[PDB]
Parts: C-alpha cells; sequence; structure tokens
DNA sequence: TTGTGTTGGCCAATCA
DNA sequence: ATGATTGGCCAACACA
C-alpha cells in the first residue's frame, strides 16, 4: 500500500539508488569520450616523435657521406 | 489537463522522441568504445615503432662514438 | 507560439 | 530484506 511506510522508505531508497545508479552511467560515458581524447593526443605526440627520430636517424647517417 | 485528448497525443510524441533521443545516445557511447579499441590498436603500434626507432638510434650512436 | 530533442526524476519489475 | 539495474513514462527546458 502506498500509506504504507515501508512502501515509503522503499521508494525513498530506490529513488536514491536510481539516480545514483545512473549519475555512475554518466560518469563512466563521460570517461569513455575522455579516454578518446586522449589516446589522440598521445597518438599525435607518439607519431610527432617517430618523425623525429626518423630525422635524428637520417642525421647520423650523413656522417656517412 | 491530464485528460485530455490532446494531452495523451502531445505524451506520446515526447515518448517517442525521448526513445529516439536515448537510442541516439546509447549508439554514440557505443561508437566512442570502438573509437577507444581503434585509437588503443594505434597507440600500441605507435609504442613500438617509437622504441625500435630509439633502439635503432642508440645503436648508430654507439657506432659512431666507438671511432 | 509550436514541435522536436534533451535531460533527469519516479515507479515498478527484476537482478544480485 | 537491501542495494543495483533497467525500461516505461512524465515534465521542464533547451533548441529550432
Amino acid at each position: 500500500d502506498k500509506h504504507s511506510d515501508e512502501y515509503k522508505i522503499r521508494r525513498e531508497r530506490n529513488n536514491i539508488a536510481v539516480r545514483k545508479s545512473r549519475d555512475k552511467a554518466k560518469m563512466r560515458n563521460l570517461e569513455t569520450q575522455h579516454k578518446v581524447l586522449e589516446l589522440t593526443a598521445e597518438n599525435e605526440r607518439l607519431q610527432k616523435k617517430v618523425e623525429q627520430l626518423s630525422r635524428e636517424l637520417s642525421t647520423l647517417r650523413n656522417l656517412f657521406k
């Protein structure tokens, strides 16, 4: 029964659980969107590093010439 | 007038828009999870490449030094 | 003003 | 029994 006290504490506690469950999921989804930003920046950095190292190797190999 | 006819049809339209909006959001999330796996594979490829070149450079520098 | 898209809350069923 | 999930729906508000 809606007027039942047990019912009331039930709804009160579930409303807290539901909000909590959904706030957690919103968090996880934002984290994933975040990882995409980090991985993208990091791959960009590493790619530039691949290019820097390649230049250093070419500069060294010119000494042979 | 939460008993009206205009009301019930307004509710129907919103409930449809809500399901559509939620499907779109969940799809977007699915795509993002995919983008992460993709970026992760690329990141590991780049890591190996940088390590490989660093060792190559190190070996080569050691050679010149040994002159 | 109106209509759709978003966001977040509630109820209830179901899982753990 | 209790907290976590999930899906249907309401309503305010953002966006056009």
